[PDB]
């Protein structure tokens, strides 16, 4: 209700909606347009490695794309603290500023925060056939569990909070995989 002296939230994306490292006041279940989610992005130290990465999700510029997922308030009076510790986890990605719309009606859109990946990073692998990120991500496992459960756990996450029509190449790389 009372105003705040100062405000920033993140955007949640991959396994921020399940799992978060940093301190918050807040959480709205809503999507983010203008991006598309996508496996491209190689991992080498949390659900693959060096040798054999997995595959994780990262966001694509796509103009008719929207992506659903979970904003996080950062606590007042340490935004920028808490920023620092999240711009320090992250090869050569990008902040950017977007419009997050709230699932909740009642709620404002707003201003969020928004890491983005680039082509310079050296884990992104681009795109390629589902059948084959989805045999990868069957055959991968790194620091921090299976790709399998990766997958897995964002396609619960999604489930939960929207109809399956809200992520499509998610669900389909799930089926892929649930296949085995």
């Amino acid at each position: 209700k009372v105003p705040r002296g100062s405000h920033m939230w993140v955007f949640g994306y991959g396994s921020l909606i399940w799992k978060v490292d940093f301190p918050y006041q807040d959480k709205l279940v809503g999507y983010i347009t203008n991006y598309s989610r996508r496996f491209w992005q190689g991992s080498t130290d949390h659900r693959g490695v060096p040798g054999k990465p997995g595959r994780v999700v990262t966001l694509v510029e796509d103009p008719a794309g929207c992506v659903w997922g979970v904003a996080y308030r950062l606590p007042v009076g340490k935004e920028e603290q808490v920023k620092a510790y999240l711009d320090f986890g992250e090869g050569g990605y990008r902040t950017t500023t977007v419009i997050f719309y709230p699932k909740d009606p009642t709620t404002k859109p707003f201003s969020v925060l928004l890491y983005i990946g680039t082509c310079d990073n050296p884990d992104y692998l681009g795109p390629a056939p589902l059948e084959d990120i989805a045999e990868q991500i069957f055959n991968a496992a790194g620091p921090s569990g299976r790709n399998t459960e990766y997958l897995f756990e964002l396609a619960n996450s999604i489930r939960n909070l929207v109809p399956e029509e809200a992520d499509e190449h998610l669900f389909a790389l799930e089926k892929l995989v649930k296949e085995r």
